[PDB]
């Protein structure tokens, strides 16, 4: 399993406001408001990486609309590209305006997987995305989520940041726990990857075989769904103990859904499975050559797989109501979204206003299902070197074990 | 390689606008807006061939809503038929304002090709748009683009502004590092490039054979992709640094993609390929005459072609959401937009207001990928004689080299 030591050092943090620093900002604030329609007082100030949070105390009848309504005068007005306002900080009165640093200090992939939270991570496949508005690393649960979609123009560090989440696989499964299918619409950003033992075929790049790697992931749901109910098991996991405490026992479990055809023929002995993840690097690519079949594979997939140990990493840069369907989002509750076009953009991903106020490089907003406002994280950044690196780490650990059944 | 020199020469630039004329006209400004509503004072003013910017201070809680909103008005107090309000100046509390010089000083297309990024530029295909408002050169890469999509009205200077991005090709490169397919819906426009080396093909008049063009060139690009995959390539590029080295050492290489009919066959020897672009005129009359398939052909290339060293430039005059539409706007993230008619049109190929603000004669909004506001260029001026010019001068050079299998 390849080593953490493969991606480059956290780059001196030369971080450090001054307590007169933020106190100075926080008048500030306070006057360019009071310039505007609003009164309000700085409550408290929360420095970051990317943004500084100062939450403040709204005067007396003044309506939150309000300070939302002249985010734009006010970034202007204090020389920032955007600011964001946050209008609801839970159990405080206040509210949350996040100013962009002047100096953005760096989020190095190994920053965030040197944390506890990735490192004692359970999942096979879990999903470092990067560090919170105040520092914290946020690691995720793509099997808890238990599909993803990914929406961010072009710029925004989409890319880089589905980097990340292969990364995050790669630096804890091996080929027996995680496995993996990739569709690369464009020749260009997964091709990196070919090789790599995980891999269940090559990288997909001729759409019409996408769409048969599509419907092998289906049939391959509809098997382990048929295998578990024969082991009475709920899911992959239980499904695993069975079959490995079987093995620790001695007395390894057979297929049960083995049909003898010859008096020869021996039910072949049970291996652990491993969690898929099928990633579509442009899906409205694949919709566009396609068809209206690869929306329709997709909510299949997505009604069902959970319990399968199959998930769904879905990632465009056109994020439209003709892309991001009703059909695809009714059972992708989970979503990320880095820096969009626009609020109309930004609602098609996460059904809500926000993803245009990102600031770009990794900057985003993470939506974990249910209420709840969605967590804006720093995407960590990952070169292509990094990629490089820890591609030829597991080319060396072992060869690609394709079943070219799946691309027909 | 044709000479610069059969460019007409920068006509006296008799500009230079006092100190004092400058100072007047800031005050004017100043006063104007404060007869209106708002209350600014100019911060500085930074001259120009075409326009003027004065970036203003706006009072103390004063939107910059309130000045775009009378644009119109400022425009006629000021005796200029348009002014454009920049809302944003980067790093800058100020807001800008382009006013239209009294004396709109002409931009020579000599005058953009002799700066050194034009010069020393290493695409096979780079665009020389013209200066931005400061007079500075603007040079770029449709390779980079890699597609693009121009829209402008009649008069708005459209026509002049493709025949300088075609001369900015056939000044830099010769029929074996980039060849043409030009399609003139109307055998108005491009008639006059008729027999120039780098044609693939004639100009293409009728439509049919136009699809045909488009689908030979989808086909292209797939032979392409399968060659470089041969090779253990990525792109055109490096394809060519390949069969390049290969000559240089005396071993040149094959065609891989050689298939042996007979004993005696021999495989080809590989030559570098040349770069593709395909420029439709009036693609929304191809759209008109021929059918959706035009449309599906385009996306398709789009979405693929970069790679491979096919580009597309598609330009319109007719700006509806019924020509630029999802298909055609989905790769081809790059967009050019001369003087429209309203901020509807403007908003069909920016996806953003403003092209309706130009001043016509060649003045245009660049929009290059991914956020960042458009870059407003003055297009150079391009004389049908300067083009007569160096199409003679090429085909002096060689004679006009067509594949007759591209149109049927
Ligand atoms: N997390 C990040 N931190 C800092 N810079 C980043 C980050 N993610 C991306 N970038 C920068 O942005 C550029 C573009 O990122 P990329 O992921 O390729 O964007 P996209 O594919 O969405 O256009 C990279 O070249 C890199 O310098
Ligand atoms: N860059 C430019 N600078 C100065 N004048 C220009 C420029 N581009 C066009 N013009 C003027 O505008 C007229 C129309 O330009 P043209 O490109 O044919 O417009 P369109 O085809 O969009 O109607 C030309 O006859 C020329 O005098």
């Amino acid at each position: 399993l390849p080593p953490l030591s493969l991606l480059d050092p956290a780059e001196v943090k030369q971080k450090s406001y001054s307590p007169e620093s933020l106190e100075a900002m926080s008048r500030l604030l306070e006057i360019k408001l009071k310039e505007f329609g609003v009164e309000v007082s700085v409550d408290s100030v929360h420095p970051g990486p990317v943004i500084t949070r100062f939450e403040i105390q709204p005067a007396a009848g003044v309506k939150v609309s309000r300070i939302s309504n002249l985010a734009k005068d006010l970034a202007r007005s204090l020389a920032v590209i955007s600011v964001r306002v946050v209008e609801v900080i839970p159990g405080k009165t206040t509210v949350g305006i996040e100013i962009p640093n002047e100096d953005r200090q760096m989020v190095r992939f190994s920053e965030v997987l040197s944390s506890p939270e990735y490192d004692e991570h359970k999942s096979t496949v879990p999903l470092a995305l990067g560090h919170d508005i105040g520092g914290r690393p946020i690691i995720t649960d793509l099997a808890k989520m238990p599909h993803l979609l990914v929406a961010g123009t072009t710029g925004s560090g989409k890319s880089v940041g589905v980097n990340a989440m292969l990364l995050s696989i790669l630096f804890k499964s091996t080929p027996s726990e995680a496995r993996l299918i990739m569709i690369d619409p464009k020749m260009l950003e997964l091709s990196i990857y070919e090789g790599i033992p995980h891999l269940l075929c090559p990288v997909v790049t001729d759409m019409k075989e996408a769409a048969n790697a599509l419907r092998w992931s289906v049939a391959e749901m509809e098997r382990r769904y048929r295998l578990m109910a024969a082991m009475g098991v709920r899911n992959l996991a239980g499904f695993n103990r069975k079959v490995k405490d079987a093995e620790e026992a001695g007395t390894p479990l057979t297929d049960p859904l083995f049909r003898r055809e010859s008096p020869d023929d021996e039910p072949p002995q049970l291996s652990t499975l491993p969690t898929i993840v099928v990633v579509v690097d442009e899906f409205a690519d694949m919709m566009m050559i396609v068809g209206k079949k690869v929306e329709e594979l997709i909510a299949r997939i997505a009604q069902k797989a959970r319990a399968a140990g199959i998930h769904l990493i879905l990632a465009t840069q056109r994020p439209s109501v003709d892309v991001i369907t009703g059909l695809i989002k009714a059972n992708i509750p989970t979503r990320i979204a880095f820096q969009v076009s626009s609020k109309i953009d930004s609602r098609t991903i996460l059904d809500q206003g926000g993803a245009e106020q990102l600031l770009g490089h990794g900057d985003m907003l993470y939506l974990p299902p249910g209420t709840g406002l969605p967590i804006r994280v720093h995407g960590a950044f990952v070169s292509d070197d990094e990629v490089h690196r820890v591609v030829e780490a597991w080319k060396l650990r072992g060869a690609p074990d394709y079943i070219e059944d799946i691309l027909a």
